[PDB]
C-alpha cells in the first residue's frame, strides 16, 4: 500500500471557509445602567457605599448597554453561596453549566445548522470551547447526543481556554478542514457566566471589574474547504493564523478553579499590552500580504473591555469605524469570552449584506480577528472576504 | 493576491510521523502487592474488613506489579480531607496538580526534544492533555515557559479529557503536522492520580477500582510531516484516524470535578462494551487497506483495566503476544490515563529495536492504537512502523 497516495487521496485542496454562523443567548436580559443596583442588592453588599459608587463608574465606563444572564435573582436567591465573594459553590455552578453551556450551544450550533442548510450526518469534526465549567463525557458529548451528530464525528474539547480562544477554535478548525477531504467542522463556543459570578471586595477590585464586563452567550459555525458551488455558501476565508504570549505580562490574566468557583484576576495593564504588541502581531501577518495600512482591512478584536479597543484604536490610528462592529456587539451582549469575535464576524457580514456592500468585510477584501485573554494570550486569524 | 498560491506553499507533503519519545514518572514507586494495606491504613478504613479483601481482590487481579504516584504517606498525612471518601478537597488537589503536571510534562519533553535532536525554536506547535486539574493560563502556557519554547507556538489545551487521549492529541497532532509546512509538534501527555484519589466506600465499589488502576506519568512526542533525511529519524507514521461513541454506552465511564475532587464513576460493562465494538472499528480502519487478518499488525491497546485486554484477546482470537507491550506498561505503571499508549508506543519501538526486528512495529507494516474512555469513546490511529 502506497502512504503517499492515500495521504493525496485524503486531504482538501482550498482554505477553510466559513459557510455558516448562528448564536444563541439566554432569555435574561439585563440592563446595564441599573446593573449597580441590582448587583449591590442580591449580594447583600448595599452598606459598601464608596464601592458601589466604584461599581457604578466601571458599568457607565463599560460601553455595555446590557447582557443575556442565566443567573437570575430566583437562582441567585436559591444560592447565596454564589452571592458571596468567596464561599463553597462550585458544585452548584457545575450543576449549572453542565447543562446550560450544552443547552445553549445548542439552540446556537441548530441555527447555523438551519442556515448551512446540508444534513447534519455530513458532520465530520466538532469542536466545542467553553471557560465555564468541566465534565466527563465532556460538553463536546453532550452536543452530539443532543444535537443527533453521528457517533463517529471527531470530536475536539476544548475546557477552561478563556477570553482568546475563538480565536483559537477557528485556528484549529482551518487545520482540520484543510487537511481532511469533504471535512465540515461544526464549532461550537458557547459560556455562562454562573461560574464566575460572585459578591463584591473593596480589596479584590479586579474581580470586580469582570462582574462589569462578562456576559452569556453561544456561537457556533459550520467551517469547510472546497465548497459546494451554488450549494454552500462563503462567508469568510482564514488564511493565516498566529499565536503568541505577549512579553511583560505574566499574570495579566489569570483564572483559578477552586471550591469557591472561577476566580478572575487582572495584575497588569492589559488595554497597554495589547495595544504595545497589536502592531508586531499585524506586521506578522499582514506584512507577507503586501499590507500595511491597517485601516485597509475588515477589524474584528475581542472586546475584553472598551479600554482595550480605544487604546488600540489609538495606537494605531484607526478610523472610529474600524471598530463599529466589535462595539455593537459588546454593546448588546458584554464580553461573552470565547463566544464574542464570532458574534462579531455574524454582526459584520449580516450588516454587509443588508446595506448592499460589495464584500462579506464591510466591502474590503482582507481582514483580521484577534482574540486577548490569559498568557497574556493574542490570537490572530487573517481572513478574506467574500464577494456580495 | 492569490490564496491557491498561499495555501499550496502553506501546507505540508507527507504524513505525520513521531519523530521522538520521551516519558517521565513521579520518583515515588508504590507496589502493588501491599497496596490495599497501605491504602486501607492511609484512609483510616481498616475496620471495612470485608471491602479492604474485596480491594485486595481488584488489586491482586489488576496485573499491575507497581505505579508511580506523586502522592506519598507525608502529602496524605497533610491532607485528610483526600484521604475521605468525600470531603471538600479540590482546593488543596489543585494546588498539588496545577503545579506537577507541567513539571512532570516537562521531564519527559525535554528527553523528547533530547532525542529528537533539533532547536527547540523549531518547535512551532504545542499539545498539553491532561485529566488532573484545570488553570488559567493552563498547563500548555506553564510548560512554554517552564521550556523556554517561542512565545508564538501555536498551544492546544486539552483538560479533563480522559483516558481516550493518547488517541485525540494524535489524531490532533496530525492535522497540525500535516497542514503545515515546517511545523513540529510538540506533544505532551501529563497525568496525576492526585485529583481523584479518595477513601474506600461500600456503595461506591466503582470509585474503589479506579483506586487499584490509575497510576501517574507523562510522555512526550515530537510530530512532524517531511522529516528531514538522516537528520531526523521517523519512529512511526500516523496515516487514518476515528473516533466514534460506542452504542448502548450512556454512563458507562463518568467523571465529575467536585468541590470533593474528580469523581469516577462505570456505570455499565465497559469490557464488554470495548470488546462488541472493537470489530465495527477495525473493518473501518483496516478494510479500506484491504487488510482483515489482525493478527497481521502490530497492537497498541489503551489498558485501561486488565478485562478489557483480555476480552478484546478473545473476541478477535489475538495471539498472546500481540498486547506484550500493552501489558508491559500496564504491569510497570498502571493506567497512567492518556499518556499510557503513548508509553506503549516507547516501549514497542525500543523493544523492536533492541531485539533487531525489522521495523519499529515488531516487524510488521501495519498496526493500530486504540484509546478508550468517557462517552464511551473509541479513539483510533492506524500507524505505519518504520524499516529498522
Ligand atoms: C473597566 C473599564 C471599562 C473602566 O473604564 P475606564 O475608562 O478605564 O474608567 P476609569 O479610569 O474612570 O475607571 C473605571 C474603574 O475601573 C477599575 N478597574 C479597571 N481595571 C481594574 C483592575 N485592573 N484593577 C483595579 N481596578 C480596575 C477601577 O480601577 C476604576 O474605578 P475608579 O478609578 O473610579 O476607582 C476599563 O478599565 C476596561 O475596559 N478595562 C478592561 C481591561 C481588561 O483587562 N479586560 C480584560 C478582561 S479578561
Ligand atoms: C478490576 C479488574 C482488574 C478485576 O479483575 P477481574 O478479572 O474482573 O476480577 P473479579 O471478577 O474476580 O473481581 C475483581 C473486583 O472488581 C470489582 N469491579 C470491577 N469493576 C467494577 C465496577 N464496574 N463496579 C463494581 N465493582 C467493580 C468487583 O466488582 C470485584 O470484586 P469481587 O467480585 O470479589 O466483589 C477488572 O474488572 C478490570 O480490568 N475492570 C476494568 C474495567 C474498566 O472499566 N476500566 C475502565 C477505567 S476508565
Amino acid at each position: 500500500v502506497s502512504v503517499s497516495e492515500i495521504r493525496k487521496a485524503q486531504r482538501a485542496e482550498g482554505p477553510a471557509t466559513i459557510l455558516a454562523i448562528g448564536t444563541a443567548n439566554p432569555a435574561n436580559c439585563v440592563e446595564q445602567s441599573t446593573y449597580p443596583d441590582f448587583y449591590f442588592k442580591i449580594t447583600n453588599s448595599e452598606h459598601k457605599t464608596e464601592l458601589k459608587e466604584k461599581f457604578q463608574r466601571m458599568c457607565d465606563k463599560s460601553m455595555i448597554k446590557r447582557r443575556y444572564m442565566y443567573l437570575t435573582e430566583e437562582i441567585l436567591k436559591e444560592n447565596p453561596n454564589v452571592c458571596e465573594y468567596m464561599a463553597p459553590s462550585l458544585d452548584a455552578r457545575q450543576d449549572m453549566v453542565v447543562v446550560e453551556v450544552p443547552r445553549l450551544g445548542k439552540e446556537a450550533a441548530v441555527k447555523a445548522i438551519k442556515e448551512w442548510g446540508q444534513p447534519k450526518s455530513k458532520i465530520t469534526h466538532l469542536i466545542v470551547c467553553t471557560t465555564s465549567g468541566v465534565d466527563m463525557p465532556g460538553a463536546d458529548y453532550q452536543l452530539t447526543k443532543l444535537l443527533g451528530l453521528r457517533p463517529y464525528v471527531k470530536r475536539y474539547m476544548m475546557y477552561q481556554q478563556g477570553c482568546f480562544a475563538g480565536g483559537t477554535v477557528l485556528r484549529l478548525a482551518k487545520d482540520l478542514a484543510e487537511n481532511n477531504k469533504g471535512a465540515r467542522v461544526l464549532v461550537v463556543c458557547s459560556e455562562v457566566t454562573a461560574v464566575t459570578f460572585r459578591g463584591p471586595s473593596d480589596t479584590h477590585l479586579d474581580s470586580l471589574v469582570g462582574q462589569a464586563l462578562f456576559g452569556d452567550g453561544a456561537a457556533a459555525l459550520i467551517v469547510g474547504s472546497d465548497p459546494v458551488p451554488e450549494i454552500e455558501k462563503p462567508i469568510f476565508e482564514m488564511v493565516w493564523t498566529a499565536q503568541t504570549i505577549a512579553p511583560d505580562s505574566e499574570g495579566a490574566i489569570d483564572g483559578h478553579l477552586r471550591e469557591a468557583g472561577l476566580t478572575f484576576h487582572l495584575l497588569k495593564d492589559v488595554p497597554g499590552i495589547v495595544s504595545k504588541n497589536i502592531t508586531k502581531a499585524l506586521v506578522e501577518a499582514f506584512e507577507p500580504l503586501g499590507i500595511s495600512d491597517y485601516n485597509s482591512i475588515f477589524w474584528i478584536a475581542h472586546p475584553g473591555g472598551p479600554a482595550i479597543l480605544d487604546q488600540v484604536e489609538q495606537k494605531l490610528a484607526l478610523k472610529p469605524e474600524k471598530m463599529n462592529a466589535t462595539r455593537e456587539v459588546l454593546s448588546e451582549y458584554g464580553n461573552m469570552s470565547s463566544a464574542c469575535v464570532l458574534f462579531i464576524l455574524d454582526e459584520m457580514r449580516k450588516k454587509s449584506t443588508q446595506n448592499g456592500l460589495k464584500t462579506t468585510g464591510e466591502g474590503l477584501e482582507w481582514g483580521v480577528l484577534f482574540g486577548f485573554g490569559p498568557g497574556l494570550t493574542i490570537e490572530t486569524v487573517v481572513l478574506r472576504s467574500v464577494a456580495i
